[PDB]
RNA sequence: ACGAUUAUAUCC
RNA sequence: GGAUAUAAU
């Protein structure tokens, strides 16, 4: 299970790091790395956090959930080097057994077919520095590894300096030689909100980012997959790139119209970690569709920086905090320019193969019969593009409506490819949904909503406890009321646009809007401006948003007749609202709703003497 | 100091 | 077009 570094590929980098840190370079033999080649360590200062901050306005306005642990245990993640290392031991420090011969044959035939179909109406191309210069956020991370690279205070200042692009040229000229001297990953813990356990916040995932020079070189050679929308639903059939979250239910309802079995949406456990060097090499086949200088640069990124990664990660130790130089050949580095696009690719390929195994196209990994190989190639030819349309795929999240239900029990290939399902035994047959409105996708399910007009909407919907929990906490420490009042309204605005159809969220949302100064306009998470005459985001121009998104711009809404009142906008049926976590019918909820003006007036008085508006007469 | 890819709102 | 905020992979 040990990792075999190629020191002819990653060797010059590890050395350059060493040289810049000679006063501290040691070789800890207490290093915990069981499946990653460890190369050294040196001293460094801890970054990260594990605190969470209370949004007082929302917590005061959501009292019935105080008693609900699925709300109240929500916290920010632990991104300290402790939190990272736990995540590392649990998820990133693992090995996937190389797939069997049959599997590798299935994967290559399917990868090669896929790129030819993705390339029928697109052509790979280099991206431009001007293109990079316009896209990059101005405060995106510099991520400098070497001292030659730590000259700028922002990415904007950097891409407007000749000396930045001189560095980029030095590595660019190496890449065209087949060598790499400077592309090293940084590491951090994903800052997000997770349910805690036993009074401890938990880390979530790893985030790997190279420096801004390297990130351009990625973008130069592979950005075209994103910039030219290769994984659009139009181009790839299976993808859903570019569609927002509210529109995804419409994409699912269509998929459901196909004749087939149940609808399956099995999560893969730690997808990025389970990406194998075979995967990494099937993904590289896109270079077969490239040319000239472009082909060399794309090969350089793939072999020297994706299939040969030098990662630089923090580990707590008794003698302060240290920084390990570790290296892995396989795995997707979360934060590579190709993360979203190439997870969609490989997942498309995976599910297809799983579709094939259910249909009988091949009977066993380890061995692909000369005859069977012909049947696979002819199955893609015959039905492959249709099989792709039976799927909705967003990176590793996927929904597959297969031909029959033998899909559920077709798992030899999926497991051998390393794509182990989460929360189910390796060979436990799969759970499948016969009602598309209950299929999870991009952390939601989707309800068909009949309007008072008779028109139908499809709307996103999740367990309420999940949404209230997240509105009630925030980045930071301690408690806050004024500093996160506009943040509460932001959440309220989201509840009214996406989840207007949950009684509790629309009530809570009008409450938060009523309790927050109406003339305050957010300038950051914790700062704002005050306009003397204008209110911000009134219940009327909230309704303008609801129309603009759900009627005017909704391509599944042929009748563009607006709604004139918030009372026109319907709700889910009570039993469904209840099923999806609503508190109606509980006694705590009734009291909360009756005395809601009393709690609004508390928050008002706690905030101070500002200007307020009642958003509640939208529900009478 | 603050990844890539993306949707939406808002402010300019 | 940018920034801010939220959300998704
Ligand atoms: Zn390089
Ligand atoms: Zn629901």
């Amino acid at each position: 299970e040990s990792e075999t570094p190629n020191l002819d590929i990653i060797g010059k980098r590890i050395e350059k790091i060493k040289q810049e840190h000679e006063t501290s370079w040691h070789y800890d033999q207490d290093h915990p790395y069981k499946t990653w080649a460890y190369h050294g360590s040196y001293e460094t200062k801890q970054t990260g956090s594990a605190s969470s901050m209370v949004n007082g306005v929302v917590r005061l306005l959501t009292k019935p959930w105080d008693i609900i642990p699925m709300v109240t245990q929500m916290a920010m993640t632990d991104t300290t080097p402790f939190g990272q290392q736990r995540v590392f031991k649990e998820k990133v420090d693992t090995r996937t057994q190389e797939p069997k011969e049959g599997t590798k044959k299935l994967m290559k035939i399917t990868a090669e077919w896929l790129w030819k179909e993705l390339g029928k109406k697109k052509t790979p191309r280099m991206c431009t520095r001007e293109e990079f210069t316009r896209k990059v956020r101005s405060n995106a991370a510099l991520g400098a590894i070497f001292t030659d690279e730590n000259k700028w205070k922002s990415a904007r200042e950097a891409v407007e300096d000749s000396g930045f692009w001189e560095l980029v040229d030095k590595e660019r000229n190496l890449h065209l030689e087949g060598k790499c001297e400077t592309c090293v990953y940084n590491m951090m813990g994903k800052r997000e909100k997770k349910l805690g356990e036993f009074g401890k916040a938990k880390g979530s995932r790893a985030i790997w980012y190279m420096w801004l020079g390297a990130r351009f070189l990625e973008f130069e050679a592979l950005g075209f997959l994103n910039e030219d929308h290769w994984f659009s639903r139009e181009n790839s059939l299976s993808g859903v790139e570019g569609e927002g979250l509210h529109k995804l239910g419409y994409i699912l309802r269509d998929v459901s119209k196909k004749e087939g079995g149940a609808m399956y949406a099995d999560d893969t456990a730690g997808w990025d970690t389970r990406i194998t060097l075979e995967d990494l090499k099937n993904e590289e086949m896109v270079t077969n569709h490239m040319e000239g200088e472009h082909k060399k640069l794309a090969e350089a990124i793939f072999k020297l920086t994706y299939q040969n990664k030098v990662v630089r990660v923090q580990r707590p130790t008794p003698r302060g905090t240290v920084m390990d130089i570790i290296s892995r050949r396989d795995q997707r580095g979360s934060g590579q320019v190709v993360t979203y696009g190439l997870n969609t690719f490989t997942n498309m390929e995976a599910q297809l193969i799983r579709q094939m195994e259910g249909e009988g196209v091949f009977k066993s990994i380890q061995h692909l019969t000369v005859t069977e190989e012909i049947a696979v190639k002819n199955w893609l030819v015959r039905v492959g593009r249709e099989r792709l349309s039976r799927m909705a795929i967003s990176g590793d999240d996927c929904v597959v409506k297969p031909l029959d239900d033998r899909f559920a029990s077709a798992l030899t290939a999926l497991n051998d490819m390393g794509k182990v399902r989460k929360d189910i035994q390796q060979w436990e047959p799969s759970r499948g949904w016969n009602d598309w409105t209950q299929v999870p996708f991009c952390s939601h399910h989707f309800h068909e909503l009949i309007m008072k007009d008779g028109r139908v909407l499809v709307v996103p919907c999740r367990n309420q406890d999940e949404l209230i929990g997240r509105a009630r906490i925030s980045q930071g420490a301690g408690w806050s009321l004024r500093e996160t009042a506009c943040l509460g309204k932001s959440y309220a605005q989201m509840w009214s646009l996406m989840y207007f159809h949950r009684r509790d969220l629309r009530l809570a949302a009008n409450a938060i809007c009523s309790a927050v100064p109406s003339h305050w306009v957010p300038t950051s998470r914790t700062t704002w401006s005050i306009h003397a005459t204008h209110e911000w985001m009134t219940t009327e121009d909230m309704l303008t948003v609801w129309n603009r998104v759900w009627i005017q711009e909704n391509p599944w809404m042929e009748d563009k007749t607006p709604v004139e009142s918030w009372e026109e906008i319907p709700y889910l049926g009570k039993r469904e609202d209840q099923w999806c976590g609503s508190l109606i019918g509980l006694t705590s909820r009734a009291t909360w709703a009756k005395n809601i003006q009393t709690a609004i007036n508390q928050v008002r008085s706690l905030i101070g003497n500002e200007e307020y508006t009642d958003y509640m007469p939208s529900m009478k």
